[PDB]
């Protein structure tokens, strides 16, 4: 008997990783084909789940905490001969203290830096490891969490852009309120 999870979360760390490193000005990738058509109107055209707010969350992240983080991308050095254990281990640390979407996204980053430290030493080859780290201590220590807090459908309805509209929606109206009272 065995068992798995689905690829979701996986996703995360490649959609984000990339942004982390196209924020840095690096890039990469490759093209291919498949088979579709379209017929409306091309355009920009954006989301507004997972995807965005993860990223917006990464951004404010290290600003709030510029030093909360930087100090931490300095107590992992990642390199070819390191084991995936040396990083499980620090991860665990700043996750010691239960789990919340704060340490959730203050974490992601995290692996973001390490990629930017890597091709930083011209050693992008490890993009993909920490890539595939992540995907692994995320559907093992906090898969479990996240489903027992509402997915990620709660996440983007806190922390979120229309989450964040939302909010004011209301305080708009409440300090209407006792202005009409
Ligand atoms: O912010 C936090 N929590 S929150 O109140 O739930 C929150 C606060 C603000 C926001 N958003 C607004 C922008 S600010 C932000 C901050 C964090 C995440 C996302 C956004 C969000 N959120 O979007 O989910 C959540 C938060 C922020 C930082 C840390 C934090 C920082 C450094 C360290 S170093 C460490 C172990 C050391 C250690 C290291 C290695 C080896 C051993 C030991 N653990 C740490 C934990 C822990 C929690």
């Amino acid at each position: 008997m065995s068992m798995a999870m689905s690829q979701s979360n996986r996703e995360l760390v490649v959609d984000f990783l990339s942004y982390k490193l196209s924020q840095k000005g690096y890039s990469w990738s490759q093209f291919s084909d498949v088979e579709e058509n379209r017929t409306e109107a091309p355009e920009g055209t954006e989301s507004e789940a997972v995807k965005q707010a993860l990223r917006e969350a990464g951004d404010e992240f290290e600003l709030r905490y510029r030093r909360a983080f930087s100090d931490l991308t300095s107590q992992l050095h990642i390199t070819p001969g390191t084991a995936y254990q040396s990083f499980e281990q620090v991860v665990n640390e700043l996750f010691r203290d239960g789990v919340n979407w704060g340490r959730i996204v203050a974490f992601f980053s995290f692996g973001g830096a390490l990629c930017v430290e890597s091709v930083d030493k011209e050693m992008q080859v490890l993009v993909s490891r920490i890539a595939a780290w992540m995907a692994t201590y995320l559907n093992d220590h906090l898969e479990p969490w996240i489903q027992e807090n509402g997915g990620w459908d709660t996440f983007v309805e806190l922390y979120g852009n229309n989450a964040a509209a939302e909010s004011r929606k209301g305080q708009e109206r409440l300090e209407h309120h006792h202005h009409h009272h």
